[PDB]
């Protein structure tokens, strides 16, 4: 399963994910590609900030969904 994350430079990266992946799991995938610690990451889907603990399927995030990475500090 693949989703897009718009990166700090406006660039797009694709992430390979699973439907039951947690938001913490997605932040760890972004840490591996962009080297931003998960605690400095805020992830947005359709204007709403995603929270650690919940899964992609919990937010109805599906193939080709786009998350927005913005930095906290």
């Amino acid at each position: 399963l693949q989703i897009f994350v718009k990166t700090l430079t406006g660039k797009t990266i694709t992430l390979e994910v699973e439907p039951s992946d947690t938001i913490e799991n997605v932040k760890a995938k972004i840490q591996d590609k962009e080297q931003i610690p998960p605690d400095q990451q805020r992830l947005i889907f359709a204007g709403k900030q995603l929270e650690d603990g919940r899964t992609l399927s919990d937010y109805n995030i599906q193939k080709e969904s786009t998350l927005h990475l913005v930095l906290r500090l």
